[PDB]
Parts: structure tokens; sequence; C-alpha cells
């Protein structure tokens, strides 16, 4: 059976209990924490690609007030649809299923000044998802796996000082 499991979930619920927040800029910001997920039940011999996305999670954004992240406003027009395709791609089952795949070389941007970044409207919240892409597949198959752990706000700059610390000290 398909098993996609995140790495470091400890790591990401320190974050996570906090509110996490990711930096967005101009020309792109690496992530931390890195999402890196552990695969099982691919089938060894066949070939696939990884692909990564951000889903909106709610219908309006959020401000930090008095130290408490609150409902801020109606929502920017969605970002437009970015998927990241995960630098390995394609390969085998067996290359995906011998070490955690690790998503650290996506950036994420709030301007769409290309160079296959991700763009996200500062002050909404995100959640990771990874599809799973069948190479030769006549049906197209995918599989899609979202990761509650990871969500997090998109911010020019961080809003809480506990995020700002735990970035610098777990980093
Ligand atoms: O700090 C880490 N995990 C963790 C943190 C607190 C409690 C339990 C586990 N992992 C990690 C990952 C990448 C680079 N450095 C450290």
């Amino acid at each position: 059976e398909l098993r996609v499991g995140l790495e470091e979930s400890e790591l990401w619920l320190r974050f996570k209990e906090l509110t996490n927040e990711m930096i967005v800029t101009k020309n792109g910001r690496r992530m931390f924490p890195v999402l890196k997920v552990n695969v099982s039940g691919l089938d060894p011999n066949a070939m696939y690609s990884f692909l990564l996305d951000f889903v909106a999670a709610d219908n309006h954004r959020w401000k930090y007030v008095n130290g408490e992240w609150v409902p801020g406003g109606k929502p920017e027009p969605q970002a437009p649809s970015c998927v990241y395709i995960h630098p390995d791609s394609p390969n085998f089952g067996a290359h995906w299923m011998k070490a955690p795949v690790s998503f650290s070389k996506v950036k994420l941007t709030n301007k769409l000044n290309g160079g296959g970044q991700i763009m996200l409207n500062s002050l909404h919240k995100y959640e990771p998802r990874i599809h799973i892409v069948r190479v030769g597949d006549p049906q197209r198959m995918i599989t899609s796996h979202c990761f509650p752990e990871t969500q997090f706000i998109a911010v020019t700059a961080y809003q809480n000082e506990e995020i700002t610390a735990l970035k610098i000290k777990y980093n």
C-alpha cells in the first residue's frame, strides 16, 4: 500500500504551535523547515515524478494583532496555479523510496518574476501538497497527499517574535 510520511513531524509541530510563517520575497526564499517525505509502496521498477503545490486554507486573510493571529480581511484573488517539479523527476520508485524526498530548493515569492518559484499572497495561510505522477501511464494516474503539520502563513516579514527566534535557533 502507498504510504507517504512527513519527516521531522515533531520539528514542524514546534513551528505549527506558534503558527508557522514563511518569508516571501521578490527573488524567492527557501523554506525552513524543509518539506521532506518518506515513501513506501510504489512500484520500485516504475518511473514517477514528484510535484509540490500550496493550497489556500481559508476564504480570508490573517493579521497578527496583540500577539494573536486573527482573521484580517477578505482574501486576495487566488495566486496563479504554481507547481514545483522535484528536480530528481522522473525517477524509479526505488530512487524515491531509498531516502527521504527533500523539497530543499523550492523558493516562495510574492512577485511572478519566474525561476520555477511558488507565488503566494502575503498574510494568507497555505498547506503544502505533494503529487506522485506515474510516467508512461495512459490513465495519467495521480496521487495527492496533504501535510496539515506543515501549514503556514506567507509573510513579507516575521510577525511572531517566537517564530523569528525559532527560525534562527533550529536553523
Ligand atoms: O531540530 C530538529 N528536530 C527536533 C526539534 C525539536 C524536538 C525534536 C526534534 N530537526 C532538525 C532538522 C534539520 C536540521 N536540524 C535539526
